[PDB]
């Protein structure tokens, strides 16, 4: 229906709104807006820079008696500077006070990329490369096991993990908990077929993020493809009487992935949530998937050599 099952006996809104690039000055009336439509699960991040507001809309609404706290799905990310094993509770910590929450129902490993610890989210060599961090996936997976024990978040899950990543996690030693969820790019542009199979066949659920193929990312180049222009997708859109955004998300919806897409905007928010009452045909599903391209919306050139990098292997 509207919802998948987690590990953890949750259950997940198939529907979330995307918070990266939402600026703090109108993200909490964003939020606002989305929780009166009917969003019930919201993606968030310390490195979005935003969760203060985001947390602010929550406590509105959970004032004004709109929706209690249990019917929410909260999901935020644990930044690449913060891998240490030792620095990651404080991290969570930090993430939950600024959200104005006691719970997250998910936290995420962001990047398997661990990134030098200090004030910068991207500190940089003189020479633009990033500065890596001396952990590794499986340490930081152990203290992220310790939050959930500690009750600080409910669920666990990976962000950008290739499969073999992902295969490492499932294979340590002592394993306390399993990921639930491994939120990767997604779209017709990249549909990720082999790691979606990978990850359903492991029973973790898949978010698919940049949906709509994330015109507002900082480094997008006028030549680069757009999504919501595609007039073979304005077609399908067309012939339902629907938006390209709202065939965008459905898509992902018919194959079993949660999907997160970003607004600001009021009017496209409720757009972006009116998606429950079509369906796209087999044909149309089949011609989405046949735009793949390989083409990657969401990754740094600066990241490239680090020994975790994820986008080297084939999926
Ligand atoms: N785990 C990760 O590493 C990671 C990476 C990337 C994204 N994410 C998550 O996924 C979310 C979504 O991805 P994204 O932010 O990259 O991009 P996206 O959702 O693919 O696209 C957002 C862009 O589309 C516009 N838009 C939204 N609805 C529209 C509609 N109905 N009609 C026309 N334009 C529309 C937005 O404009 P306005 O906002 O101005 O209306 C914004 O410019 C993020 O916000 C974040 O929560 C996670
Ligand atoms: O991380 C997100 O959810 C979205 C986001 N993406 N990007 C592009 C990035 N690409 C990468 C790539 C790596 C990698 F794992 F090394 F591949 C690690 C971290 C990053 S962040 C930004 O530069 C970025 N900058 C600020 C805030 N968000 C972002």
């Amino acid at each position: 229906a509207s919802r998948l099952l987690l590990n953890n006996g949750a259950k997940m809104p198939i529907l979330g709104l995307g918070t990266w690039k939402s600026p703090p000055g109108q993200v909490t009336e964003a939020v606002k807006v989305a929780i009166d439509v009917g969003y019930r699960h919201i993606d968030c991040a310390h490195v979005y820079q935003n969760e203060n507001e985001v947390g602010v809309a929550i406590q509105e609404k959970l004032r004004e008696q709109v929706v209690k706290r249990e019917e929410l799905f909260i999901v935020s990310k644990l930044w690449c500077t913060y891998h240490e094993k030792g620095l990651v509770k404080g991290a969570c910590q930090k993430t939950l006070s600024d959200l104005k929450l006691d719970y997250l129902d998910l936290y995420l490993i962001h990047w398997p990329t661990g990134f030098k610890p200090g004030k910068e989210f991207f500190p940089l060599d003189e020479s633009g490369n990033v500065v890596p961090s001396d952990t590794n996936i499986l340490d930081t997976w152990a203290a992220m096991e310790e939050l959930v024990d500690e009750g600080l978040v409910k669920a666990i899950g990976i962000s950008n993990f290739n499969h073999l990543q992902v295969e490492m996690i499932l294979n340590k030693p002592g394993l306390k908990y399993k990921p639930a969820v491994n939120q990767i790019e997604c779209h017709p542009y990249l549909t990720q077929e082999k790691l979606i199979q990978y990850c359903q066949s492991k029973g973790i659920v898949v978010t698919a993020y940049s949906p709509l193929g994330s015109p507002d990312r900082p480094w997008a180049k006028p030549e680069d493809p757009s999504l919501l222009e595609d007039p073979r997708i304005k077609a399908i859109a067309a012939k339902h009487n629907k938006t390209t955004a709202q065939v965008l998300i459905r898509f992902p919806m018919q194959r079993n992935l949660v999907v997160i897409p970003k607004s600001v905007t009021p009017e496209r928010i409720a757009e972006n949530f009116k998606v429950f009452d079509f369906e796209l045909s087999s044909q149309d599903m089949t011609t989405l998937l046949s735009y793949n391209r390989n083409w990657r919306v969401c990754a740094l050139l600066s990241c490239t050599s680090h020994k975790d990098y994820p986008f080297h292997e084939e999926f």
